[PDB]
Parts: structure tokens; C-alpha cells; sequence
């Protein structure tokens, strides 16, 4: 509730810095990360 | 600065009660007052 340019992406930056959504993908990727080291390493030990 | 309909009604009305120039004209009236009475009451006193 302003006429000021510029309020609006500066606020809403401030109330959200980091989407939930983005969070959520590197959280996924990072905890499925051991499981691919994991299976690389057994794919290296054969051949 | 604002986007809500009818703040500027309100601060105005606010900020500025009375307008300088009502007020003036007010005064100046005022003060001729006693004049008129004296001039009123010397035309009533002859004839």
C-alpha cells in the first residue's frame, strides 16, 4: 500500500529471501547425494 | 504517499482546520464592528 517505485520488490525481498520451492529442490538433491557417491564408487570397484 | 482512497481528505482536514484567508477576513470584519455601531447609533440619534 504505496505510491513510492520500488517498495514493492524491496519488501518483498525482505519478507522472502529464499523461495520455499528452491529450498526444497537443493534440500532433495543434497540428501540423495550419498546414495549416487554410493553407487559410483561400486560401478568404479567393477571394471 | 499513499494508496488508500479518502487519506487525503482526511490529512488535509487535518493539517489545515481553518484556512488562513477565512480566518483574515473574519478578523477584519470583527474589528470594523465597532465602528458600525458607533456610526449606526450617531445616524439613529439625529433624526
Amino acid at each position: 500500500n504505496t505510491l513510492q517505485p520500488g517498495c514493492n520488490q524491496a519488501c518483498y525481498d525482505r519478507a522472502f529471501p529464499i523461495s520455499h520451492i528452491r529450498y526444497w529442490v537443493f534440500q532433495i538433491i543434497m540428501v540423495c547425494t550419498p546414495s549416487l557417491c554410493f553407487i559410483t564408487y561400486s560401478v568404479h570397484q567393477s571394471a
